[PDB]
């Protein structure tokens, strides 16, 4: 995943960071403390940014051509999971956290079709 | 290009480092000094991946759906030229900072055109 | 500007930045919705932190004795551009992004007549 | 993982960047090549920090006095973990990822106990 | 603390940080206004993190078995400095920096006595 | 130093950098393994760009005008001292290190004048 190639790659990198953004939006509803609020969304645009990060890898490097054949619509789920990953930096609303989990478990099915 | 959105992108961000990248193999022809080649390297390869945020965040946050369907090679065309990129961290061969260049140059030529319809 | 050297600098990796730190500022007049204000205040912070970056390696890395003889008031320039975009990071007004710009300009100016 | 605190954890994003280091290690032992050694020293060198912060989180952040009352060893094994993954920085030899993976091991085994309960 | 190794460490590195967001924090008090406490947030938390990993390092790269065997509360005390660095990012009072600080003046008595 | 302002300055955070820059060139001279040395090379550039952000730092933010016309060596000093930094990544000779640290200690001797001292 490092562009050695390594070899090793696995999308829970992408939703360990995608389940965090989650959390934090959930946890927005629990203090209205502004400090709090704060923190929340400093630390929720960190943690997505490195979940696209984690998906763009995936897309870029571990897949490749018969995996684009195979699944044609790949290119458009990993746009649509970039795009719900910037959604949820800029909501407090945990469905946002949520649609982006849902798009990386559809990456995450394919990715270990592929692994089969 | 931040992701705020901020409305401002330009291929180029992409286009100078994968102009250095280019550079960077040029002059490794240039001086076979082993520190020098380490540090290039190492220069080469940091450069390289900035270049590929670049290029996916134009992707991602500047390209919009009625993009992808009036370009339907957009999205191949993204992919290679990430590809490339990754190509060009492995090689000294200029040749292969070129095809990034070149690809990197396809994506600008759709670029402006979205920028004014 | 990585410092190879690769030869291999312009003046428009600063002015992106810095055009991307005046966008957040616009912005935040059009939108007051305190989450909204977070976010543009956290990316216009990262983004003027590379204009910095950015200018600072034109000035360390670019510029070189024969161009600070012929300009003799570019030190003092690129001091002040560099306080400009300080000045932006701690507002709101879209005029402390402008004088940034407007500072980069300049140094635009001379980089190209260096060549 | 972040600090906020966000609550999620996984032992697995250490594991997964000293997977990495230990892959990087071998795939040395297939190609001499100059640059590819110089690049794989480069990407080992990066994962195996980003190894090292990983671990460091667990022990600060996720980990909390009853579970050093319970665990006596757990300050000691972070520290050798730790040390470990200096030791496959330092290294070609993929016997040193192992051992750091070795190490993460131990502090999984410990991490999903805490979980259960 | 490169970890090549470079021989080289100082807990003054930690100590700057850590007076950087103590500072930060007393000038929070000083101006309400929204802007401001938010480029203060982000920038306290910011330097806390650096700090913490100051600290990790000492513990990791510097301090070897022989200075855990004679100062067999070293372990401890840096975890509670880094929880205490934990405490003050979530924190705007400078009492959580102070303490921060004093956990690291113990960690600094230390360092030098293994120096000499 | 983090541009708040936070009011907390130190020219040591620079110097300790560069200290570390000539600490890995000696040991550079004492260890021709190629690993050793691509390892020494990366970690190099990495401090040694660390150093140069610090004293520009210094420099944009903490002097102002007065120190500038009490100073007026000192803009050209910072200047001279960045480019230090430049040539001793550049360089596995500790001597271009130590450069950069007489560069740093003229830096640190006004500091601390200005500070009233
Ligand atoms: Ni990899
Ligand atoms: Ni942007
Ligand atoms: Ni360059
Ligand atoms: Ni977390
Ligand atoms: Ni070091
Ligand atoms: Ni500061």
């Amino acid at each position: 995943h490092c562009d050695l190639p390594c070899g090793v790659y696995d999308p829970a990198q992408a939703r360990i960071e995608a389940e965090s953004v989650k959390a934090v939006q959930e946890k927005m509803a629990g203090n209205d403390d502004p400090h709090f609020q704060t923190r929340a969304t400093v630390i929720k645009e960190q943690r997505a940014e490195l979940a696209k990060h984690h998906v763009s890898v995936l897309w870029s490097d571990y897949f490749k051509p018969p995996h684009f054949e195979k699944y044609p619509e790949l290119h458009q789920l990993v746009n649509d999971t970039l795009k719900a990953m910037s959604a949820a930096k800029g909501s407090k609303d945990p469905a946002t956290g949520q649609k982006a989990l849902d798009y990386i478990a559809q990456i995450d099915k394919i990715f270990w079709e592929t692994k089969k």
